């Protein structure tokens, strides 16, 4: 199994290194014979003898064109000739290319910014992560003493923990009694201990959380002074700290540094992500955080410390198992796309599509377009972008659309190379946007999308016919990845930095989308007696007013296999679900309840950061009276009861606690217990009645006596409780005033 590729240089020449892991042992294939190159379109062949003499310099030495050969290719569905120019070292390219294209006989130059090792993987047709191999993985984390007045680097490494299928321990230079900790002389001897560990297990994959921006940039700095050589690469080098966007990323030769942060900030959507945050949504339960306890352990020798140890092995374990959760999808994405997991786990879907197109382009001898320069990219930033029935309804079906966009792309053959072509004998016309797409031949993108979809279907048959749990799981992920990629083409067409950019294609796919949803919703109403209540870009909610639940489910099935044989191409409507009751507020706000009594809402619940218990309980009760019981007036009543108790200081002070000027206040009775507070802390308080603004006197929930402190009743009624139900009831005709 190919893990990755890079290159080094001897006496001015590149040498490719492919890191493999096959049948138990690590291997390194070297290749001294690959050559860098680019392309050029010349106004007349006679100019090459001029171009072969252009020159530049690097490291004080002269750089030239090695060889030049005339070649036949395809550019946007039009045959054409170009010259392939070779060189000696890949870095020669960045230093001589500009000159070559500012020559008069040059229309343009192509494929001059494809990194050498990826160029190699694509041209030699090698595909990383392809086998059936078992890779040893292992995570690790460090803990450093907070030195208030920072100077990033200053302050030893208190702890460092790792995690493997074989347990999970912690190593330290202090004394601590626990069946899983380790104590040694100094931090230096700690760091040497750490290195000796990895050297022993020799992991193929190292897992971390934000390891690209903290953990490696620390173990390093505080090692240049402890006088130790932080060696981890199977080649004996130190981790290579590179630069991606405006932040950084770290690489470890021979291995694979998997940083969860990027993936998670893309696979799971949350308001504020955090190791303990993201750990709960993945599979069940909590962990603990926000310490200033490091300060306590620093001042006392005894303990507090023995608790902080737990924190560590926990970061370490919570890390090893989340990584074990997102590795499969990222590995299949790598195999599907043709690039390493290091790069794939750190890129956007837009880039995944690009890397996929460049490979196919080479495969089919299609020359690639260039990325946008400052101005082109400047233009490409001018963006592109009915009402729901009102009231309470019942016996509702939701009809889903299967692959809407990629479906339209294939059916109408929408591609940059088929756009408004001259002399086209057969073509389709884009709805309101009159663009003509030629059908005299298959379009570049369309063909590839078509091949992808039927591929997914062959994997599904295989997944439904295999009986082994391990193969079934593998085929399942491979199957989902084709889906993620396929549903990314539409967005790609409108991606400013995209090589195969096409605004006429995007607007068109969007226009056809509305025509199809329009005609489908018209059929079901005029020929089957339904009434559409809400519509999305894809599916829609509908029902037959005053009919039995089974009468609606069955009538909807009759509709499906009546409209599909009538729909062109691969598009289909698919039964999705049934709901007993629901109401739709605006273009993206609604609430529904399934038969099992489960309630779902979109854009209605608390998006706050300062929510409280009593505010969350009341909104839930309002939604239950309406959806589970179909009683609007009962909801309205429930909201008055609550504001009444809360106005008569009767509400149990427990449900009033909140997490994260009022803050400036909490920082006082806290800075009293000698507890300092900076940006990453725990702020749990309760609002009280005070001599100033209605929401500025609060104190830690600790300091609370049912006879020394009362609670600011109006803060809860106005800032919190009402704005948690106002929008829902505003849809049934009520206002703020009918709630107090
Ligand atoms: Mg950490
Ligand atoms: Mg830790």
């Amino acid at each position: 199994m190919i893990l990755d590729a890079d290159y080094i240089t001897e006496d001015g020449k590149p040498v490719i290194r492919v890191f493999k892991k096959e049948k138990g042992e690590f291997k390194i294939d070297y290749d001294r014979d690959f050559e860098p190159y680019i392309y050029a379109l010349l106004k007349d062949d006679s100019a090459i003898e001029d171009i072969k003499k252009i020159t530049a310099e690097r490291h004080g030495t002269t750089v030239r064109v090695t060889r030049a050969e005339r070649v036949k290719k395809k550019f946007l569905g039009r045959p054409v000739e170009v010259w392939k120019l070779y060189f000696t070292h890949p870095q020669d390219v960045p230093a001589i290319r500009d000159k070559i294209r500012e020559h008069p006989a040059v229309v343009d130059i192509y494929e001059y910014d494809i990194p050498f090792a990826k160029r190699y993987l694509i041209d030699r047709g090698l595909i990383p992560m392809e086998g059936d191999e078992e890779l040893r993985m292992l995570a690790f984390d460090i803990e450093t003493l907070y030195h208030e007045g920072e100077e990033f680097g200053e302050g030893p490494i208190l702890m460092i923990s790792y995690a493997d299928e074989e347990g999970a321990r912690v190593i330290t230079w202090k004394n601590i009694d626990l069946p899983y900790v380790e104590s040694v002389s100094t931090e230096k001897e700690m760091i040497k201990r750490f290195l000796k560990v990895i050297q022993e297990k020799d992991p193929d994959v190292l897992i971390t959380y934000n390891g690209d921006n903290f953990d490696f940039a620390y173990l390093k700095k505080r090692s240049e002074m402890l006088g130790v050589k932080f060696i981890l690469g199977r080649d004996g080098s130190e981790p290579k700290i590179q630069r991606m966007g405006d932040r950084f990323a770290v690489e470890v030769k021979g291995r694979i540094h998997f940083d969860l942060y990027p993936v998670i900030r893309r696979t799971i959507n949350l308001p504020t992500y955090t190791l303990e945050t993201v750990y709960e949504p993945v599979f069940g339960q909590p962990k603990e955080k926000v310490y200033a306890e490091e300060i306590a352990r620093a001042w006392e020798s005894g303990e507090g410390l023995e608790r902080v140890a737990r924190y560590s092995m926990e970061d370490a374990k919570a890390t090893y198992e989340l990584g074990k959760e997102f590795f499969p999808m990222e590995a299949q994405l790598s195999r599907l796309v043709g690039q390493s997991l290091w790069d794939v786990s750190r890129s956007s879907t837009g880039n995944l599509v690009e890397w996929f197109l460049l490979r196919k382009a080479y495969e089919r001898n299609d020359v690639a377009p260039n990325k946008p320069d400052e101005r082109e990219l400047a233009r490409r930033t001018e963006s592109y972008a009915k009402e729901p029935e009102k009231g309470l309804w019942e016996n509702i079906v939701y009809l889903d659309y299967k692959s809407l966009y990629p479906s339209i792309i294939i059916t109408h053959n929408v591609s940059p190379d088929t756009l408004n072509r001259e002399g086209c004998r057969e073509y389709d016309v884009a709805p309101q946007v009159g663009h003509r797409f030629c059908k005299d031949f298959p379009g570049f993108i369309p063909s590839l999308l078509g091949d992808l979809l039927e591929e997914r279907q062959k994997v599904k048959k295989k997944m439904k016919a295999t009986v082994d749990p391990i193969e079934r799981k593998l085929l399942d992920y491979r199957q989902r990845a084709i889906k993620i990629l396929a549903n990314s083409y539409y967005g790609y067409y409108a991606y400013a930095n995209a090589r195969w950019y096409c605004r006429e294609c995007a607007e068109s796919v969007t226009a056809w989308g509305r025509q199809y949803i329009e005609t489908t919703m018209r059929e079901i109403e005029e020929k089957f007696g339904f009434k559409v209540l809400y519509a999305d870009t894809d599916g829609f909610f509908a029902t037959i007013p005053g009919a039995d639940a089974e009468t609606v489910k069955n009538k909807a099935k009759e509709f499906l296999n009546y409209i599909n044989p009538r729909l062109p191409g691969l598009l289909e409507l698919e039964y999705e679900g049934f709901y007993r009751r629901g109401f739709f507020v605006t273009k993206k706000k609604y609430a529904v309840i399934d038969e099992e009594d489960k309630i779902t809402t979109r854009g209605l619940e608390i998006v706050r950061r300062d929510w409280s218990e009593i505010a969350k309980e009341t909104q839930a009760r309002v939604l239950e009276a309406i959806l589970k019981h179909g009683d609007v007036e009962e909801a309205v009543r429930i909201v008055k009861e609550v504001t009444e108790k809360l106005s008569r200081h009767e509400v149990p002070p427990e449900k009033l606690v909140i997490y994260e000027g009022p803050h400036v206040a909490v920082a006082k009775r806290l800075a009293a217990r000698g507890i300092k507070i900076r940006p990453g802390t725990v702020i749990s308080y309760i609002v009280l009645k005070g001599p100033g603004r209605v929401g500025d006197r609060a104190i830690p929930f600790d300091e609370f006596d049912p006879a020394k402190h009362r609670y600011d009743a109006e803060y809860y009624i106005e800032n919190q409780v009402l704005p948690a139900v106002e929008r829902i009831l505003r849809a049934f005709g009520y206002r703020k005033e009918d709630l107090r």
